[PDB]
């Protein structure tokens, strides 16, 4: 049965919430985050990076209502979170904003359900 009207609105504001952020200093965090390296320009990122996702991915997966909970959103969000984790240097800007984008995921999904 389709998903019903209350979880379509809620994955688009979550995940609009998270994309739109931005920063004390007025930077958008998401920003690298929304396509993925080219396989050609950085072949390492796919060896060592087992299931890369990106911010496209998750929204073609909640335009085309493949995520039946928010907990499927959250689990793909956090996933994308953990490979710029995993790929990049602990301290780096990319790898302090995948977290801090875990935090604005959990408190946007907080304000809607
Ligand atoms: O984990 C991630 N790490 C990175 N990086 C790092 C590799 C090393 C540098 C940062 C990216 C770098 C780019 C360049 C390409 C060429 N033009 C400039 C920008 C593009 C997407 C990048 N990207 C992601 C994109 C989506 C989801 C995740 Br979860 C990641
Ligand atoms: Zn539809
Ligand atoms: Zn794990």
């Amino acid at each position: 049965s389709p998903n019903p009207p209350k979880l379509t609105k809620q994955m688009n504001a979550i995940i609009d919430t998270v994309i739109n952020y931005k920063d004390s200093s007025g930077r958008q965090l998401s920003e690298v985050f929304i396509q993925l390296p080219s396989r050609k320009e950085l072949p390492e990122y796919y060896e060592l990076i087992r299931k890369p996702v990106d911010f496209k991915k998750i929204k073609e997966r909640i335009r085309n209502h493949k995520y039946r909970s928010l907990g499927d959103l959250e689990k793909d969000v956090m996933l994308l979170c953990h490979n710029a984790q995993t790929f990049n240097l602990e301290g780096s800007q990319i790898y302090e904003d995948s977290i801090v984008l875990q935090s604005v995921f959990k408190s946007a999904r907080q304000k809607i359900a």
